[PDB]
């Protein structure tokens, strides 16, 4: 029969909502449940990690017909998420790769990774430094990102991640990824000692391309992950540095999540991941690609 949640609790936890990603996610969910007729219980982290487990526990005690957690870092969540199990809650997320989880919705972020290393690879010649924002590392779609991009330059040898890493933060994202770069430049001040910039997702990648303009060192190519619409619009200038972003779809996996809520509810087993298709927009596919979301 078809699907419903009338008559159902959902605890919709977030870790936060503070970019295009993580909004839309969660809005899609909260706006899903109520379209399947349940009563969402919706709560924003604003990403505190104290908050985020204090709102799980919360949710607990409502025991709710199930709870839906979106982001965050997994080793912070997962007891959470585990008693909440033993608590008798049906636990479904979305960018969370928890044992504690009966469903994932997640992009296939073996594929993503993948791609975006290669397209870098490509658009760099097989050679040169890269400056890498590695630091969400403790979050799932991030971590197999990262994974993929040492993955994918291990067969490439002349490229290099350049030491110290860079650590992105949320929030102040953009302005933090800005003045990192700046500062990084400084220390590579040498025309061609520097390459491209790669990040898990495009904020961070949104402050490193203006750092680039601002800088006068737009030889260097920047690379991420979401298809947020202002770093899209940046891959489609033909005269910024930002050279390719592989976008999601956060408001179809948010879908995704709840349409999987009422499937588990109605009786059904899910697969433990439910992967949503993400498009690699580089220079030359943006326009297919940004249409395609729109
Ligand atoms: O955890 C940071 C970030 O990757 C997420 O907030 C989001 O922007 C997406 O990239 C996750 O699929
Ligand atoms: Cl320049």
């Amino acid at each position: 029969e078809a699907l419903s949640l009338k008559g159902k609790r959902i605890g919709i936890s977030t870790a936060g909502t503070d970019h295009f990603f993580d909004l839309q996610a969660y809005n899609a969910q909260i706006a899903e449940v109520k379209r399947l007729g349940g009563e969402p219980l919706a709560v924003d982290a604003g990403r505190s990690d104290g908050k985020l487990v204090a709102q799980l526990q919360t949710l607990i005690a409502q025991k709710p017909d199930a709870i839906v957690q979106l982001l965050g870092t997994l080793t912070v969540i997962d007891p959470w998420l585990k008693r909440a199990r033993d608590a008798g809650i049906p636990v479904l997320t979305i960018d969370v790769g928890s044992s504690h989880s009966l469903n994932n919705s997640t992009s296939d972020n073996w594929g993503i990774g993948k791609d975006l290393a290669l397209q870098l690879v490509s658009d760099i010649g097989g050679e040169g430094n890269v400056v890498v924002f590695n630091g969400f590392y403790g979050v799932t779609p991030c971590a197999i990102r990262y994974d993929q991009l040492v993955n994918v330059i291990k067969y490439f040898p002349k490229v290099k991640i350049i030491q110290p890493e860079l650590r992105d933060v949320i929030p102040n994202t953009v302005q933090d990824a800005f003045a990192q770069v700046t500062a990084i430049l400084n220390k590579y001040p040498e025309k061609g000692s520097i390459k491209a910039i790669w990040s898990a997702w495009d904020i961070p990648q949104l402050g490193a391309t203006q750092a680039l303009a601002a800088a006068g060192r737009t030889e260097i190519k920047t690379y991420g992950v979401d298809g947020s619409p202002e770093v899209l619009q940046l891959v489609a200038d033909p005269a910024s540095p930002a050279a390719a972003d592989v976008a999601q779809q956060p408001a179809e996996l948010g879908r995704q999540a709840i349409q999987n809520v009422a499937l588990l509810l109605s009786g059904k087993t899910l697969p433990r991941e439910s992967y949503v298709p993400a498009l690699l927009a580089n220079k030359q596919t943006v326009n297919e690609v940004t249409r395609k979301l729109g």
